C-alpha cells in the first residue's frame, strides 16, 4: 500500500605613494574589502557608488558602479592584501599572496580614478 560597514580615520587619507594592507576573513561569507573615499555613506552599498573601489570574494566581483568579474572567491581563514598607487592610480588585490586576475588577464584592479581627496582602507 543590514551590512555594517568599518574604516579608519578620514584624517589618514592618503594622497601619495603606495600603502597595503590586510584583511583575514575566517568565514567565506558576504565581505567586501577596498579602499573609499573620506565621502563614503555607511548604509549605502560598499563600492556601489563613485566613493569606494572594493572587492567582494563572495561572488568574485570588483565593486564599482557595477559589479564585474575578477580573480577568485575565499575560504574560511584566508586573508587579502590590498595594494594602491597613488602615483599610477593601481589598484591590486592578493589572496594568501596570489595576485588576483581579471578577465582580460590583467593583474590591476581599477585603473584611471581621480585623486580627489584621498583614499581609507574600508570593508564591509
Amino acid at each position: 500500500y543590514r551590512f555594517r560597514i568599518f574604516r579608519a580615520e578620514k584624517t589618514y587619507a592618503v594622497k601619495a605613494g603606495r600603502w597595503y594592507f590586510e584583511f583575514e576573513a575566517v568565514t567565506a561569507g558576504d565581505m567586501r574589502v577596498g579602499w573609499s573615499r573620506p565621502g563614503c555613506q555607511p548604509d549605502l552599498e560598499l563600492g556601489s557608488d563613485d566613493r569606494a573601489f572594493a572587492f567582494d570574494g563572495f561572488k568574485a566581483q570588483r565593486w564599482h558602479q557595477g559589479n564585474e568579474h575578477y580573480g577568485r572567491s575565499w575560504q574560511a581563514g584566508d586573508v587579502v592584501g590590498c595594494m594602491v598607487d597613488m602615483n599610477e592610480h593601481t589598484m591590486m588585490f592578493t589572496l594568501n599572496g596570489e595576485i588576483l586576475l581579471d578577465d582580460s588577464g590583467s593583474e590591476l584592479a581599477f585603473k584611471d580614478f581621480d585623486v580627489g581627496d584621498g583614499f581609507i582602507p574600508v570593508c564591509s
